[PDB]
């Protein structure tokens, strides 16, 4: 395995500080998979942004998504499990379990999920910040570990902060949760 080019990209085993540092909230910035289906499902995410609350003490992730997708908002609130060893996370989509491995960059207020990192022919990186938008720097990570995966640059799906259309509901549950 080729380092530094692909350090990023090694799984180590999920601990409580790696718990506390993903905690808060996520913004979905760009994508590229391998995954054919990914590629055309993912290229209709507008944004998505997420709150992550960990159980520590339960290996789960409760997780609040607002995904911005045919100019509409969809809410979903799930809980994750967590495999500890394997540094991965796993929620129910369309019926399914999917996993994803959890992976970080130099910058802590940006994550990665990983998926299919065990198949070259369908493998692929998520980025995600603690803002909608990202540095030069931020970025640089993020491609570099594309170039990891030899996945183009050319290939990223990215989201547009501006089709969201999620910020009005989010301010309805915060009004919610808070009363
Ligand atoms: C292409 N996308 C369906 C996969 C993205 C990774 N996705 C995910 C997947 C499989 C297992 C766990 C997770 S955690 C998670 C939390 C927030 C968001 Cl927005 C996505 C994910």
């Amino acid at each position: 395995m080729q380092i530094p080019l692909c350090a990023n990209l090694v799984p180590v085993p999920i601990t409580n500080a790696t718990l506390d540092r993903i905690t808060g909230k996520w913004f979905y910035i760009a994508s590229a998979f391998r995954n054919e289906e990914y590629n055309k499902s993912v290229q209709e995410i507008q944004a998505t942004f997420f709150y992550f609350t960990p159980n520590k003490t339960e290996d789960t992730i409760f997780l609040r998504e607002y995904q911005t997708r045919q100019n509409q908002c969809f809410y979903n609130s799930s809980y994750l499990n967590v495999q500890r060893e394997n540094g991965t996370v796993s929620r129910y989509e369309g019926g399914r379990e999917h996993v994803a491995h959890l992976l970080f960059l130099r910058d802590t207020k940006t994550l990665m999920f990983g998926s299919y990192l065990d198949d070259e022919k369908n493998w692929g990186l998520s980025f995600y910040a603690d803002k909608p938008e990202t540095t030069k720097e931020q970025l640089g990570e993020f491609y570099e570990a594309l170039d990891c995966l030899r996945i183009p640059r050319s290939d990223v799906m990215y989201t547009d902060w501006k089709k969201d259309k999620c910020e009005p509901l989010e301010k309805q549950h915060e009004k919610e949760r808070k009363q």
